[PDB]
């Protein structure tokens, strides 16, 4: 059997950053200066984008190494925070939009943005870590599910077909494809499996600024007419549902839950159209 129904712990104290770590021009705002940017970068933006997503790669396996029975969620941020400012990097949620911490760590029936707090991590739990690195003024987006012990069966293959879901649609990016084969590639597989995906979350362009207005979306609607062009840098970040695709929000205003507390699994890389194919830049 597996745990039943999260609730909210408390938070821990705010998580400095040392002065001479740039921060995102948002952070102290209400909202972010972001939206309207070109989507396609620069050579020198892209190896900047590699650093930051190097760096984001490494604060997720840290704290993915982490995952364990017994373990809080706010332990895994901790670990991500410190491997982001160790590396020179701001942590791109902290003070997003007034987001508390430095990762989204999201369990079980959490769709997304759990806010990392004193919930202890259990066995048989699927734990979604989300971290993003802001560093040489660009930022690197990725994010995986971790299974913590043995998991039930159906949760095990809902996470392992995410998995593989999410590498089908990286696989399919290659400038003159329609963006919207990746969402065609996500759902034709999911739904073999009779899951949902989940739609009103979407992947993103990403660059200089986190959401830079580029919307990918992981269900099939191929009225979209953009092309993926080389020098192009968005996110594949699926998530989908073993039960229905309503949702609710919590308090606290950020954790985003299934109505029918069925579990949900997600991963992201921010991805780069190449010439031939793509690169992930988000990798070790
Ligand atoms: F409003 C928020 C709060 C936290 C995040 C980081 S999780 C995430 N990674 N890609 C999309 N979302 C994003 C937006
Ligand atoms: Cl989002
Ligand atoms: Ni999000
Ligand atoms: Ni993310
Ligand atoms: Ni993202």
């Amino acid at each position: 059997p597996s745990r039943t129904a999260l609730s909210p712990g408390v938070l821990s104290p705010t998580r400095p950053v040392p002065n001479w770590i740039a921060r995102p021009e948002y952070v102290g705002k209400p909202a972010a200066q972001e939206g309207s940017e070109p989507w396609v970068q620069t050579p020198e933006v892209i190896e900047k984008m590699r650093v930051a997503g190097r760096i984001a790669a490494g604060a997720l396996a840290e704290a993915g190494k982490a995952v364990a029975p017994g373990v809080t969620t706010d332990e895994l941020d901790r670990i991500a925070h410190e491997y982001l400012v160790d590396n020179g990097a701001y942590p791109s949620t902290l003070g997003y939009k007034g987001f508390p911490k430095s990762c989204c760590t999201s369990l079980n029936e959490v769709i997304c943005h759990g806010i990392p707090d004193s919930t202890v991590i259990t066995d048989g739990d699927i734990v979604n870590i989300d971290v993003t690195a802001y560093i040489g003024g660009v930022h690197g987006d990725t994010n995986a599910t971790f299974p913590a012990g043995d998991v039930a069966d159906e949760h095990r293959l809902l996470v392992d077909r995410t998995r593989e879901a999410t590498m089908r649609a990286i696989n399919t990016v290659k400038p003159g494809r329609a963006l919207s084969v990746i969402g065609r590639v996500i759902e034709s597989y999911a739904n073999r499996f009779g899951y949902n995906v989940v739609r009103d979350f979407t992947g993103h362009g990403i660059g200089t600024t986190f959401h830079n207005g580029l919307v990918v979306l992981h269900y099939d609607q191929p009225a979209v007419e953009t092309i993926m062009q080389p020098g192009m840098t968005f996110t594949i970040e699926p998530m989908i549902n073993l039960g229905a695709l309503d949702y609710e929000i919590w308090d606290d205003g950020w954790t985003v839950v299934t109505k029918d507390r069925k579990w949900t699994a997600q991963f992201e890389h921010t991805l780069l159209v190449t010439d031939t194919g793509v690169e992930i830049l988000t990798c070790l």
